[PDB]
């Protein structure tokens, strides 16, 4: 027996020819998340439901509907319903969803239920884009220099979860196969020996470069990089790479620059001649500190995407502010980025900035644009105004202590 | 017929007890390296000379051997003889060796040349020191903060090379047997698909961290990190961090801290309380930047090792001048850790301080820590003056420019 609600008043998001078809009142659904879930996901429903009444001046109205995954799904429906079918059906269903963090249980092989979420939906596309707020406390001399969008693949890599535990008889059985019948022999020690399996294809990474590149032309933004271990997995990430330059070359008409092996993609909406290179991963996470300016849109797999979004949110001092969604072909699911954070739950302490910004992306993605563009707005008189949450005052002088609510009320005053 | 020659005066190490056992007037092979290294390697030699001539009055010399590996060979050996037998066995015979960058040819199906020599040799420790010299240009607020030393797993992940190209026979043999015999179900594109096999054992795993561990206590170190990406790969990162755990509690006496999941091993030189823990490898590239100074020596597998061991050189500006050793239980290559750079190749310009100081690891190895501490004295005094090369130069005021030949000069005068 569902225990979710139906808003009354509210209409579903519908999609046609790729497009959505948002109404004036669509129905959201949202997962309030586990641990500071209960503090930042409040500040967000606020903070969303005053962007949206200043920007279309009460025309439009969420009506929010809340979906359950994590810890308070086994609390609402019962002992290890972590992840209820409903929930999946639900966000397919109304298109676009959004949700604080969550609580993977341990001890019960259960697999994490964001990467769970992503698959199961087929939400190809982690979309994180890393920007710096002034006023924002830093670790890095240059923060502001970094302005950067990542296109991380969602669906594939070693992230498949395909992999047996050392001594089974299914890792032994593999290991018999690879050797026996692949006449594999660079298994160093093949005793007591864990097997992991890295798929990536042509379709898989196609479809996240192509969206990359959209994103680029959409958004007139300078270039997209290919990054990629291919020197030493050639068959993965040096295909990874292969096919992201093939996909620039017959689908955006991608030109040679020079002797190579970089493209130029000719923006067909402002002229731009967008810049298609590769960076090799290692080296990547060096040129992200050394040259940020450097870099735009970037496009990896799912091992390294999710390396290169924490390395680029801690640099501009947004670990805990840093906006992301996974999105599909035939819905979309925004996210808090960070943990769950238990010893501050219900303190109402810790900063909502990143399931707000999430909500951001949420909004424009609606093609609310308007209502996202005063959320960013907010986001940046408040931080500069240096009327912040814990985590940001302690690292810096002369700022104001605000608790989470009130570093929404901030942001709705900055708006 | 092989080209080496054999120095007349000079005499083997050797290994006895697991000790080596070095002779006043050891045959050191040294590997000249492609592009750059015709100019750091003869820095490289002279330093080192005058280190070893002062410390010891003239009662040591190395007496230097040149051995072949990459484009060298070739021109000394002939068309694709990249990496001769007689390296492997010389390298191997003598114990202790030193290289500088090596070109990897594209387009003849030739796997990483310096992946090669560590695995054939079986050096399954990448050891990467990673601290600050005062003076260095660096991108970040505190460089100063980080001293840390990256034990490298270096025999076994991704990097066994285990893979097979899309479309490929043996990838659609690997595909089929995966699916139907050992009903895999989450590969989301079967069909033009790569594969890569992911291989972790618990005797790879045990000798690297042994290692990490006796360095800890040999060096008086505070704490030992176990990174790795658990969460998501559990029977390969997730099995690393285990059995690391487990063989500080088996080999180390390691006891509980609190409720865990830390552990505190007893230093039995110094009595001091060496701490055991773990960080998720994406968290861990935040960590390094927002606390620095909770890391000191780091523990992981190969793929997490290679880009941890290049943020953390990017931060204290030391990406020109990192320093590396690959050790087996036999043998040990110290390697300029850099790339090669062939447009600045015999300009006399670019950094020596990689291969330098990777010749300082080598020293202390040989147990001629006085001349080693020689080097690192020279190398604080050089970059401190701010008498240093264009790739310092260009990111400063007030600093004198040197050529690399006048670098390694600057070393030598400020011992
Ligand atoms: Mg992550
Ligand atoms: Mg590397």
């Amino acid at each position: 027996e569902s225990k979710v609600v139906v808003p009354a008043q509210g209409k579903k998001i519908t999609l046609q020819n790729g497009k959505l078809n948002v109404p004036e009142n669509p129905i959201i659904p949202y997962i309030e998340g586990d641990g500071i879930g209960v503090d930042v996901t409040p500040a967000m429903l606020k903070v969303v439901d005053a962007a949206v009444e200043k920007a279309y001046k009460g025309e439009r109205k969420i009506s929010w509907m809340e979906i359950y995954t994590g810890e308070k799904s086994t609390q609402v429906y019962g002992q290890d319903v972590w992840l209820p079918a409903e929930t999946l059906d639900l966000i397919r269903e109304y298109r676009v969803a959004i949700m604080g963090p969550l609580t993977t249980p341990v001890g019960g092989g259960i697999r994490s239920l964001n990467v769970a979420l992503r698959q199961e939906l087929d939400l190809y596309i982690c979309l994180r884009p890393v920007r710096y707020y002034q006023g924002t406390p830093s670790p890095v001399k240059h923060p502001e220099l970094t302005d950067m969008v990542i296109f991380r693949e969602n669906s594939e890599d070693i992230y498949a979860g395909i992999e047996w535990k050392a001594d089974s008889a299914d890792a032994e059985k593999v290991i018999k196969f690879l050797r026996e019948e692949m006449g594999v022999k660079k298994i160093r020690f093949p005793e007591h020996c864990g097997i992991g399996i890295k798929p990536c294809s042509e379709e898989g990474t196609k479809r996240l470069v192509r969206a990359a590149i959209e994103y680029a032309i959409a958004n007139d933004r300078d270039s997209v990089t290919l990054v990629h271990k291919g020197n030493i997995m050639k068959f993965t990430e040096g295909a990874f790479k292969d096919w992201g330059y093939q996909l620039a070359r017959e689908e955006f008409g991608g030109e040679l620059i020079d002797g190579g092996p970089w493209l130029k993609v000719k923006n067909p909406n402002t002229g731009k001649e967008i810049v298609i290179k590769d960076v090799i991963a290692d080296a990547f996470l060096q040129q992200i500190l050394l040259r940020p300016a450097e870099y735009d849109v970037i496009a990896c797999m799912n091992l390294n995407g999710d390396y290169i979004s924490d390395a680029l949110a801690a640099q501009v001092g947004g670990i805990g502010i840093a906006p992301g969604a996974n999105i599909g072909d035939e819905c979309a699911l925004f996210e808090a980025t960070h943990g769950t954070a238990p010893k501050y739950a219900g303190q109402d302490k810790v900063n909502p900035g990143s399931i707000i910004l999430s909500a951001e992306m949420m909004l424009r993605h609606m093609g609310w644009t308007e209502a996202a563009d005063l959320i960013v707005k907010g986001m940046e008189g408040a931080i500069n105004a240096k009327t912040v949450t814990y985590d940001f005052e302690r690292l810096m002088d002369g700022a104001k202590l605000l608790k989470c609510s009130e570093f929404g009320d901030a942001i709705i005053e900055n708006m």
